[PDB]
């Protein structure tokens, strides 16, 4: 992959591989979470920011990291092993807030876009992982890389007890730590999906999820997902830590037939 | 990826990916377990043979398919994120026996020899699970797109109670079903290494794995990975099913300080 022409956004294609699919022959959605990843880190990498965590160069002195507070993801059409798909991203200041990246998912034969996602990313102190502003300094330094007028790709409540589904004493395996040792994020998709009834999965394919980000997860730890059913097929999710622990992510998803 | 000049073996580049790598900010051999069965399936699809079963026309009459039987992995060196690794790949017959297939890594720049695989594969019985020999007419139509004079890359006892090391209640989530709802091989590698000390991991790398596999597993069943150490650090390993029940793998591996 590679910047663009104006340096204001990143293409990269990817060939869908075997392992990559589900029952359907077509990627899943967390191949599609990890392509998005992919994409971003490659961007991060090409304007000088990237040693596991994409910094500027003030967030480095302040021991500053991105960490995402939501991730929304509409996918109308899902490629199959083989299928080429290019994914365009791109970043936006939002003030003091945070920072956004936009993707769009194309079909590299058809140039149809086939997925769109947007994703609102905060400033973290890396060891006490308490929220931050983003500083004139730190916005100073990457506003050069985004483009300043708009360019968009485009509340959750808490699931009430008791919950219609759940899976219980999820454990993340050591392929689910980041080069980083944190849980990969796309372990919460997973992790989300895993409450959803089989018979769904089987006769339906996720078009929307949009999940928010509470309170990272770690390795040592469990995770109970837990689902309700709000209607197409509409679901509200929420993973917690073990023993009515602590909210970890809140979530929605909503699935189209096959 | 490509077949090569005299068609009888297939080489694939890859670009290691963000995601893939672990803490040494290089491929884990989950990884690498993954891209083999890539370039594999890519060979098998390159000359006929795939619907997520790569299959012989006799094969699907007589509703056989490949198994793996063992699976023997050596690693020098684990590529980067951002390294392109070549893997060259092909089979040969073993008679009557089954069917082996070979790797050799390498990485692209260098064209240094990095990693090399060989596997033993059997004819199962798709619905019965029964083991097969290779008849004259399987053989037959597979044999043309095998080198015939040899072309090399290059018993594991039963882990006795009590174990030294163990992580009980492994289930497969999903993500570690294939295209046909199967448990992943590679999930199997992950659950063996998944009973290895955390600071085995941190202060070693792995550079031998062989697993036997005895009976697959299934996706409603719960696996427990039991772990002693034989010694350079060496383990002898079994994943069984939860209970005390039936053996599912036997292994052993090799690992060297970083
Ligand atoms: C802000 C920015 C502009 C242009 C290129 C890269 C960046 C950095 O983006 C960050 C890297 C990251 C990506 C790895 C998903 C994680 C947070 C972030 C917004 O997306
Ligand atoms: C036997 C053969 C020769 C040339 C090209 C492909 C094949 C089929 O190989 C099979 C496909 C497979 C691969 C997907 C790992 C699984 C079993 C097998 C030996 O490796």
């Amino acid at each position: 992959g590679s910047l663009t022409e104006d340096g204001l956004s990143y293409k990269e294609k990817f060939v869908v591989r075997s392992y990559e699919v589900g029952s359907n022959k077509t990627a899943t959605v967390e191949t599609i979470a990890n392509l998005l990843q992919e994409v971003g880190c490659n961007h991060a990498q090409s304007v000088g920011f990237s040693d596991g965590f994409a910094t500027t160069t003030t967030m480095r002195k302040l021991h500053l990291i991105w960490v995402t507070a939501r991730m929304h993801i509409e996918i109308y059409k899902y490629p199959a092993w083989g299928d080429v798909v290019e994914i365009e991203t791109w970043c936006q200041s939002e003030g003091r807030i945070g920072t956004r990246r936009d993707w769009i998912l194309k079909d590299s034969v058809t140039g149809e876009v086939t997925g769109r996602a947007t994703s609102k990313w905060v400033m973290m102190n890396q060891d006490t992982r308490r929220l931050q502003k983003v500083s004139d300094d730190v916005r100073d330094e990457y506003l050069v890389f985004c483009p300043q007028e708009p360019r968009l790709a485009f509340k959750i409540p808490k699931l009430e007890d008791p919950a219609q589904y759940s899976m219980i004493g999820l454990k993340p395996r050591r392929a689910d730590l980041d080069m980083n040792q944190h849980v990969n994020n796309v372990t919460y998709i997973g992790w989300v999906l895993e409450s959803i009834p089989q018979e769904i999965v089987d006769t339906h394919e996720l078009q929307v999820i949009t999940l928010d980000y509470r309170r990272e997860c770690q390795q040592d730890d469990v995770v109970d997902s837990l689902t309700t059913t709000t209607s197409d097929s509409q679901f509200l999710h929420l993973l917690r830590l073990s023993g009515d622990g602590q909210e970890i992510n809140r979530g929605t998803t909503l699935w189209r037939k096959k």
